[PDB]
């Protein structure tokens, strides 16, 4: 996350840690809670992933350097792509992990709500890159984000076909976006007091450049697709 702050224990209980472990154990990916078996993160994820053997799910974790050889983590039994899923750029980027068990919901793990409205109250969250060549970061950082037009992100992206299956988000001026390591991670919008997970973290031009806006999975059109699948 460019432009961010450091995230405290049990802010943001709906996002997780996805690790791989082959050739070495480090963060692969974000995502977030949205039942007790059930992941939403990004298709794009899994590029040169041979199995869900090689997968770990952390959540409850602020700092990466909490996770030792130790801590619980779920084992993922399937990984599903979105059938049209070819490349994050042209869309359907979204997928669900099924949980060999069902998280126990506490304090520091807890469930997002899917949408059903303009938000205004958006926040990207991630262990991603502060800038385009850096590192994933210890701790789980945040940054508010307004929401643009698809019209505004279509007029930023002319080599891109952007859909109303994509949201947009970013400042005009830059300086706060989701960055490397932040994808499949939430954008998670404030309605009524309730947290919507309205954006899955996709792909942009950089990160934080001017007229440059973070692309995001749309994940209401995907509610039918989630709910299909989740029984
Ligand atoms: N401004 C909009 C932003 C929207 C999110 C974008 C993003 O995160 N894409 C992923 C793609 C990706 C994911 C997983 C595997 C390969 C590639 C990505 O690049 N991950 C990634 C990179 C680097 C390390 C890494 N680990 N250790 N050092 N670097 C770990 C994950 C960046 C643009």
């Amino acid at each position: 996350i460019v432009g961010g702050t450091a995230s405290v224990r049990g802010e943001w209980p709906w996002q997780v840690t996805l690790h791989t472990t082959s050739p070495t154990q480090r963060h692969l990916c974000g995502g977030s809670i949205i039942g007790n078996q059930w992941i939403l993160t990004a298709a794009h994820c899994f590029y040169g992933v041979e199995s869900p053997k090689i997968l770990r799910v952390y959540s409850g974790i602020l700092n990466q350097s909490e996770i030792k050889e130790d801590t619980s983590f779920f084992g993922v039994q399937e990984i599903i792509i979105h059938d049209q899923y070819k490349m994050a750029e042209s869309g359907y980027d979204i997928a669900l992990l099924k949980l060999e068990t069902t998280v126990n919901y506490t304090d520091s793990q807890r469930p997002i709500s899917l949408p059903s409205v303009i938000y205004t109250d958006c926040w990207v969250t991630g262990w991603g890159y502060r800038k385009l060549r850096d590192k994933i970061q210890n701790t789980l950082q945040k940054a508010k984000i307004p929401l643009v037009t698809n019209e505004e992100c279509q007029k930023r992206y002319r080599g891109h076909k952007i859909t109303h299956k994509m949201i947009c988000a970013g400042y005009r001026e830059g300086g706060k976006d989701a960055c490397k390591g932040d994808s499949g991670g939430p954008l998670s919008c404030k309605h009524n007091e309730v947290w919507h997970l309205v954006g899955i973290t996709s792909w942009g031009e950089g990160c934080a450049q001017r007229e440059r806006p973070g692309v995001y999975t749309n994940v209401v059109e995907y509610v039918d697709w989630i709910l299909e699948k989740t029984q």
